[PDB]
């Protein structure tokens, strides 16, 4: 899960004015995509809408747009919805799993309108999303890399779930989780928007690697933040997160240090106390365990960032490495 | 309806069987609570009803390859698999209803790809699946109406259940590129057998034997689930039932079978089956105005056996 929110970052478009008018009208334009005869719940998902901003898939997708020009305006608009929308309905429903309160400072759906409300205002969206893959593009191969990246993120979900628990976690079990369910869609905003817009193929053959490295960076930050700071000190998402058997980067890098002490601790699953939680804490600080996770992240993101400084010189790439910089806190 | 049907059914018998398989084998997944949501599905209750139709109605054409009307058919038996996972959600195995039915989506559009390269086509599914879905967000608003109309019903209930049999007939006709003679009627026929079918199953809480109805039906009027024998028994006592289904969860077995009483008292279960009859010999109707020979007398014969008109 993503845990953490960047201040530096919606307002951050203004420094982006190639593309800010793009997203404030695809703003506008997801509002009209919804329509929905239950009047309540059309107007809470409004406000999910309504009261999010960033819109950063889309962002990375109208940017990987301006290396082409065979897109219709048209086109783009439903291209970088489907995004979005799909990216709305897996966070309904992630509520209703980790029944979360509030979501973007909006209460959420389960909470006012009970879960199975939740559950099938997800699966409408669903539908949303695949009516705008539909107008965005006439091409095959385009319609099933779309649901192909749609199947890899529930993947993505479902093995996070299989790996719960599990003191024996790889680094490519890992990789291939946090690909699955948070750099895949950066993948698809990468590529989509590139591929709508025919650019040239050096681009092209880029814009996954760029998403999939972006993503998977992004991903790690999240879950440094997690660990970082005082180890006395506890935030409740990481608590959650132990209890429930989600062992973020930096516990993930240290348990091989020490893994009948971490297994101590660990196996007390939800029944882990407090004290547990930051003996668990003092064992990733003793370990560096976030020092590690830095060192990968750190990879990932200039491995993104050397891809975006071999695309074509112009505005666009200016605006991806300069995107890509303060999304990954590397200034 | 022995889930060894289609041995009634020797045109269609070999592509049933191999949906079967394919089906099995599309919906295989590491996570077993995951796999065992949709598997019993897959194993228990109807076998293929609604690819049934497809490929009975695919028999009127030949354009579509056999992969792609086997994807067509498993699209919708997909679907029906999906939004039945999702219908019982009300925790940890609620991780597993919820992600059972997403994974089941996900692997709905790609069948529904695999299917035609028809965009038309693949609109017609999604409106399918956007119609299913609004009518399931109508629900918690009906629930507990005692001033439920019969309009209400059919359009909400009854019509939404005939969604997937009129995209089961539509597109099996479209797929395989039937006569527009054909195309033009199967909407209208799976609409009626989608209808007739839904009053049954209702007619079926207040009329079947009481040793196994009560069980379910305390549990739709305790949720506010007023099926259709009991529906169209409320105006004959109008404040004698609000009585029992105003205790709403709280409602108790002696409950039930007070409602169940003034059902049969009232005759809910007669009036459900005249209406029931008149979507079935409609139904019939439809299906004896396509071309006679071997589709249409199948399509009879199994409309027969499934609406109890035989």
């Amino acid at each position: 899960a993503h845990h953490h929110h960047h201040h530096s970052l919606r307002q951050l478009w203004r420094q982006f004015p190639q593309v800010e008018p793009q997203l404030t009208a695809l703003q506008d334009y997801l509002l009209r995509t919804v329509q929905l005869d239950n009047q309540p719940i059309h107007h809470k998902i409004l406000a999910l809408l309504k009261s999010g901003g960033k819109l950063l898939r889309p962002g990375y997708f109208y940017l990987f747009s301006t290396f082409g020009n065979a897109a219709t305006p048209a086109q783009l608009q439903a291209g970088a919805a489907a995004i979005e929308i799909l990216h709305v309905g897996t966070l309904i429903h992630d509520d209703v799993i980790d029944d979360s309160p509030t979501r973007r400072g909006v209460r959420t759906i389960q909470m006012t309108y009970g879960q199975r409300n939740a559950i099938y205002a997800g699966d409408f969206m669903f539908t949303v999303y695949f009516d705008q893959v539909l107008k965005s593009t006439t091409d095959r191969s385009l319609i099933q890399n779309h649901i192909d990246a749609m199947h890899r993120i529930l993947q993505g979900e479902l093995h996070q779930m299989d790996l719960n628990y599990r003191e024996d976690i790889t680094l490519d079990a890992y990789l291939n989780e946090i690909a699955g369910k948070t750099a895949e869609l950066f993948a698809l905003s990468c590529y989509q928007g590139a591929q709508l817009a025919g650019a040239p193929q050096s681009v092209i053959d880029r814009t996954r690697d760029i998403g999939i490295a972006i993503g998977c960076a992004y991903q790690m930050l999240d879950d440094i933040l997690d660990y970082a700071g005082d180890p006395k000190r506890t935030q409740k998402p990481v608590l959650e997160d132990l209890r429930s058997g989600v062992y973020s980067l930096p516990l993930l890098l240290s348990l091989s240090h020490a893994p009948r002490d971490f297994h101590k601790l660990l196996k007390k699953k939800q029944a882990m106390t407090l004290e547990d939680i930051k003996h668990v804490q003092a064992l990733v600080a003793q370990y560096d365990g976030v020092g590690a996770a830095k060192q990968l992240a750190q990879d990932y993101t200039d491995r993104a960032l050397t891809l975006i400084q071999q695309l074509p010189v112009g505005s666009a790439q200016q605006s991806l490495e300069q995107l890509t910089r303060l999304l990954l806190r590397r200034d």
